[PDB]
């Protein structure tokens, strides 16, 4: 069977902009197809509606088993919409969002929509003069180094591979849907990392770039004095550099033992695994 | 006048990654509106004529004044289809790709396609002992820094806002349409970095960066023993990941100098430019 | 004109480690002659009785001009203790702590003691499992370079400087006693750095530095189970020992600049101020 | 039984800034209580007879079963008195200090005095152009970072430790006093690293450290040209902050090998021992 | 007993510089006797005509069992000549050259002559404007780094070795010397590297290497605007930089597992190994 | 004029292997032509002497203006064979070594030789428990890197350049013979580093280099138990490799000011300035 789900992005997050991509690395599944659709940045209630109507216009020949929600805020007015029109929708839908759906989850189970919720996947310092597109795409870089070498992406490759497994059974229940909150401590129950200090090196990784969300927060929607709010903004940035050289050291530390673990997808959809570097995955 | 534009994404380049958003870093702009749809990272001629379908169904409503198709080789049997098809629409086109699609650059010319192909954008080390999708989102990471850091994101930029000013006149013309090829010596000349040594190390970056490609075409198309392949890609992606180090001392050296340049969008969509940290773009 | 002071130590802290030595960094001061007594680590009410009335007993003789209380956590059982015989004192007092004093800030202000809050003088990590004595003192040598790096310390010098100055022209007046929190916004009101790259490292440093002491209060107070708690610590030092890296590479860009505040004593106590290398403070 | 001591602290040493704390790293030992005087900075003969007369005056009813005096040179003129005072007492007394101590080692032994003297723990370059009071704690940051790292101060943990095994089955022999000289070649005969290059690294941060002293010496006492002067003891401190960026890095190795030692003391003041981050201390 | 050889330099490669070095690392090989000779950086014909000379005259009492050449492009006029001479000479002889000895590579075979030609021992940035002493040692420095820790040099220590052994038995034919091309992919053939991404790192490393060739040949021989060929050497001598970066990165990771290669000559010439810091080679 | 000069090479040290190199660094000087001569890396009587026969030999024809005698420790009985040999013949004549050479200062001076000292040039680990060929040459690396970075090569360049104008008005009598001894505090008296952060870096560099040379000793002629010696030597290495990291940063700081020295050769022979990367040297 090909399973299929229809992405939806709605402003950026880390997460959102490379949820599609870790379910299939080399574009060698047979067992999968997915459309994504979006509005780029703008999650306004307009824009939002806009993208959501596309999605569940392509739906209707698209016949996904599921549909992802991934944006910035699902409690903000526009992924609030996205949320209603998902969830009155056929569709199994799962959202993807940041610290502040943390403010919704409750809703989002009444509503029997899943969530993967990121507390690492910071907002980021966002006024005119400081954040110019590379400011911009260097903050995403860095914050995607953190997302991946900390195994944050591994998670949520996890949470839709056990969905699309289900779906090939086609039955998607609302007790199948993901309901994931990430952060620091949830590289405690997984077993990433071989070397206890790379995990702890990632934790400190996930920790700081979760505070960032904080600073970004102080500068772009508190400060009102420019003198104050530029500099508090950049702190933010530095801190997520940091961030992402904790989480490169970490990977190093698991290759210094050959211990590095990869997790690809065989042309069947089935999850292999490896730790050493010239063993074949299985 | 709001120019409108879709963006269609087949496989993945960091370039038609990032490439919506560097022209609107903080959702402010009032002046653009843009689509996105794709079919994630496959990019064999079926599903790339799927997305360019859905593109297409809805420019109908939409009204697009251009069409951007990103992906990966614009020589590969995919891509062709895109050009084929887009070529033959009424919307003005612009084909976003990496060094191999050099092999094609004179057709798209006779094609009345636009392009910006930018040849650090290499091609990672595809081969499943390797690359899991955590492997996949780092040295995706690396790559955006490298191309942010080194200024290629801002030749994007201004490239796409050349065209959406002339959007805005309505009445873009094959002639107004961007044919830009990016490599290390694309930094020749600009004014992107106020100390010659950043200069240096960015132009060095993006030379290893572009090197990156041939070491992947080998060990993913060309060596078929694995115990040669899988240290030949890997290779690759340790040679990424010290073109993103020189990117960031090169930034870092510019700091040392209060001299970042950043060029943000005014809500007009003018571009505003400065380089000491505490003045206000302009 | 000789201003005369006891210092008592009671537990640890970043601060009260130096806060006697940045008075009189080459024991070239005439103007000041300062006694230190405490109790080592031991902070339990019994223990900062005697190191109090070690204080007291001392100063019959001496004759201090006022007394400084230095240690961790001024809303704890034995602090309080400490704060209530120096209230009750006929001495001029001054206390400092972390962050935790804020609870007592009110209470310190109805005493009529004086006060230094450092924020980020975080907590370390202390499970047995994982500090020992080597382990605090790498992590007091990381907090050092942070708070000293950052400027943190000469905010500290400064207050003292002035309460002193007070003090030899005998009358510290209940309105003359400091009352200072300290934390990366303090940043703001000062002109410690010429590049202000050098100022946001600064201040991401002193986040983070602040954050660490979530994270050691939820290892040592909040989990129990130390398949968690142990890995939770670690994460705070590897917090700080970023920090202290941050805090380095501000510090070499102010060298890279030739701007590097220094503000030395003079014999009779002035504090001089230069920023070339080669210049003399004046 | 609990032992009990009195310390002493005339002028600065890495050592004895820490030497009382590395005995009880959670202030959780029952088996011993400290107190801790001195005169801060200043080590004139005046001074040090003052800081002595206290800790003495203390002994009186605090019954301490040895004093520790630690400071620079031994055989300078305070710490000289501090020595002779000392051995003329009815406490055994250890001198903690730094290489200069060496030229009076022979005579601490006919005083009956023990003698901790550790050749790493450097003069700082104290010149008013270059040493204010930030730099000073920068300089501490850098040589705590060195004697920690590197196993220095477990060296010194351990020696005191065995002193108060002998305090507490009364016993304090003249023959049970410490009599170390540390310098790098003291890890040759340990098993402090469990990785060779670690314990290679170390034994070149410490050499370094030592060579510290005397570019200190030659810019603080033998060249007067401030052109010359300023330049030498800057040096001394660049030396420092390698040296302890070296210690770093060997602990880094240990942790890759998951086998950094750790020895923190029991409740009964029994010294335990671990390698592995999630092993218990035994 | 002896092998006897006479080396002959003319202008600067890595491998040529320390060739003659690496095979008697410590002077104490009793099976071996070397003469040097050479015009330093000259290699035009008519100064490599008298190298060979002297060589030559040298050669008619010193009766060596072989001779090498070692210097930059054997296909240039230069090395042309010495490649005849020697050739015609009755010594057996070897050629140590750079990627564009691979021109003549065919036709040194047809002159009877060895060759080792080392692909990633590469140009530098030879152009006035930024080639002083200085700059040219630095590049040195960071390619002999490079050479050496990766292995290469090994390489050509064991070739040479070989032919030591057979020439201690009086009969180097043709067929016993070296025909040897060194790049990137030697080291797939090789047990340098216990540690596979060490492997992987070198391997980057002498990627980089190889392409720094290609930069200096732009900026030196086909780029003629100053403006632009300053800024392309100097990107070439930053490339190397990185390069020697990596492969320190990768000698680092063998020492985390005590697994550096080591292969010493014994006295009597013999080649020992070892990987153990603290054992005997064998 | 074309001076000409003979160098000889004897031994291995890292000024002796570059010296003639730094005077022709593209090779495009018209008004010098050198010739090289050595026994590689032995010393002993029997090869110095057959290496000053050579020497001698070839200027009968080639008439050297002065002879140059390069290697380790002027005090030894090889090296003193040398100088007996040069200073007994026809040509003004230079030695060139390392701090042991101090020993024989005045009899240089008795013996009308000149002598170029340089105390950093350290002599390395040489036992074969450590020293192999790629150790040996990593080593060599990192010194190099420190002569050059530091501009210890610059000054050894001037002094030869001097010498080489005295040559060309014909008449290199012995008080145009340098009498140099280079150490950390040469640099006190040059204008070398723009930065004076960039210097004291440079200083320490070369200070922590001067000191590799004791260690060295002990560990090759003082320590006999191969437990101890081996780790001693290997210390040494690690020294060295941070003393380089260290030249290295003090380069970076001055590439930060756009400030790096270049004194490169015209073709004339005159020695050129300039510090601004894009300036014309002059
Ligand atoms: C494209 C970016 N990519 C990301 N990518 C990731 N991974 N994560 C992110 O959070 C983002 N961004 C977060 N985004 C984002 C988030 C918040 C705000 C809200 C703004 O921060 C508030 O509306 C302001 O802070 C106002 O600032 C505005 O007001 C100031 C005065 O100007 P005046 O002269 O007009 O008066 C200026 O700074 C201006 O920017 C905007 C964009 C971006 C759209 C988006
Ligand atoms: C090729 C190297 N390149 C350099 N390059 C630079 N820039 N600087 C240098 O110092 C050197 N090296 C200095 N050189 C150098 C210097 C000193 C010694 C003296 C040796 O250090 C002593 O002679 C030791 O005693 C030998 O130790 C010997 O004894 C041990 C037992 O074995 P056994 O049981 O067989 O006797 C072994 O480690 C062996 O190496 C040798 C070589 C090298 C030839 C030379
Ligand atoms: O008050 P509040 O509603 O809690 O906070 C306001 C913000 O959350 C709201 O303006 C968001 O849309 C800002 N936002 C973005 N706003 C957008 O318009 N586009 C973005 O892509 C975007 C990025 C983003 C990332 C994380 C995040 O938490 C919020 C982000
Ligand atoms: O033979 P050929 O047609 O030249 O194919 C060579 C490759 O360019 C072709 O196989 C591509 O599809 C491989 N490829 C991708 N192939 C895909 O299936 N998905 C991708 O996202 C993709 C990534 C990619 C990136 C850069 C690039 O140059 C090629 C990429
Ligand atoms: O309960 P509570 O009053 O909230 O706090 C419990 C107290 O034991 C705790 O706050 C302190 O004693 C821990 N404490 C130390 N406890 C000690 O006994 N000695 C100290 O040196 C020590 C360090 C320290 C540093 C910062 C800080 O906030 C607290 C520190
Ligand atoms: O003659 P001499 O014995 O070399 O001179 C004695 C010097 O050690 C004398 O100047 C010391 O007081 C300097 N000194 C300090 N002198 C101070 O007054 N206070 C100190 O904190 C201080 C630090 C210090 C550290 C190490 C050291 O070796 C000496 C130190
Ligand atoms: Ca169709
Ligand atoms: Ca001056
Ligand atoms: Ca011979
Ligand atoms: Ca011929
Ligand atoms: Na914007
Ligand atoms: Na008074
Ligand atoms: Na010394």
């Amino acid at each position: 069977t090909v399973a299929k789900a229809i992405f939806i992005k709605c402003g950026n997050l880390g997460t959102s902009m490379m949820m599609d991509m870790l379910l299939d690395e080399r574009a060698d599944r047979e067992d999968v197809e997915f459309r994504v659709v979006g509005t780029s940045v703008k999650m306004d209630p307009e824009c939002v509606e806009a993208a959501v109507e596309m999605a569940l216009d392509i739906a209707e020949d698209f016949e996904p088993d599921f549909i992802v929600y991934g944006g910035p805020n699902p409690a903000a007015p526009g992924p609030s919409k996205a949320r209603e029109m998902l969830a009155d929708s056929e569709y199994p839908a799962v959202i993807i969002g940041d610290a502040p759906g943390l403010k919704v989850k409750d809703e989002m189970e009444e509503q029997g929509l899943g969530y993967i919720l990121v507390k690492p996947d910071a907002m980021l310092g966002a006024r005119r003069e400081f954040l110019d597109p590379v400011e911009m795409a260097i903050y995403n870089a860095d914050l995607m180094k953190v997302l991946a070498a900390t195994g944050v992406f591994r998670v949520v490759q996890e949470a839709f591979d056990e969905l699309i497994e289900k779906a090939k059974e086609d039955e998607i229940s609302e007790n199948d849907l993901p309901k994931l909150v990430i952060d620091r401590n949830t590289l405690l129950e997984r077993e990433e990392f071989e070397n206890p200090y790379a995990m702890v090196k990632a934790m400190a990784a996930l920790e700081i770039a979760e505070n960032v969300a904080d600073v970004s927060v102080e500068g772009c929607f508190v400060e009102q004095d420019k003198e104050r709010y530029v500099p508090i903004v950049a702190s933010a940035h530095e801190m997520m550099r940091k961030a992402a050289e904790l989480a490169d050291e970490a990977r190093e530390l698991e290759k210094s033992n050959d211990a590095v673990l990869r997790t690809p997808h065989a042309p069947d959809g089935k999850v292999l695994s490896k730790r050493k570097f010239m063993e074949d995955p299985e």
